[PDB]
């Protein structure tokens, strides 16, 4: 499958999902979750634990606006 960019109006956001597969292998931290994670996806949980969040904890990956932003 191909990666995705969400079309944040700012500037789309690029979702590598090899660096994920390699950096992230507690796999479930997003995949089986129950229902409701795909309409419930946005900026508060982009900036959240959906992405910002995971990186901070995890002290690694971008944490900055145009880490993640870029028209
Ligand atoms: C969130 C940060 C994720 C983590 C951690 C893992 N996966 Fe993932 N996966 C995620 C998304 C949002 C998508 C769809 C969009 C995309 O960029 O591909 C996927 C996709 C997969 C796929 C399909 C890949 C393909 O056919 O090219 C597989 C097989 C898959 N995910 C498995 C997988 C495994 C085994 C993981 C742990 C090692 C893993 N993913 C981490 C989100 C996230
Ligand atoms: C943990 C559960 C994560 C979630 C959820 C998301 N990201 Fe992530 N990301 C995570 C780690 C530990 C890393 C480091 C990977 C590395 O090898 O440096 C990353 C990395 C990224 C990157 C950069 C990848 C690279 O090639 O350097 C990007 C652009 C990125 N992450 C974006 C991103 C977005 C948009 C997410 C939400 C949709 C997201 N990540 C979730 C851990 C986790
Ligand atoms: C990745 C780890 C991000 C960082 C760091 C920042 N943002 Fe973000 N933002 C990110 C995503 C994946 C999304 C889209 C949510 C979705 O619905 O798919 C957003 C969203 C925004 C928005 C709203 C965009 C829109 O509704 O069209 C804005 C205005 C925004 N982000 C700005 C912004 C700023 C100023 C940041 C630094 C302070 C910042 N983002 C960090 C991912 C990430
Ligand atoms: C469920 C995980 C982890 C975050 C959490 O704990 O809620 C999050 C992290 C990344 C999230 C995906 C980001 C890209 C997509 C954004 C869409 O607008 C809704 C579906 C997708 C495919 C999201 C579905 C789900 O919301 C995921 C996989």
């Amino acid at each position: 499958a191909d990666d995705i960019v969400l079309k944040a109006k700012n500037g789309d956001v690029k979702f590598p999902h090899k660096a994920h597969q390699k950096a992230v292998p507690d796999c479930k931290k997003c995949h089986e979750k129950g229902p409701g994670k795909i309409e419930g996806f946005g900026k508060e949980m982009a900036h959240g634990k959906g992405c910002k969040g995971c990186h901070e904890e995890s002290k690694k990956g971008p944490t900055k606006c145009g880490e993640c932003h870029k028209k």
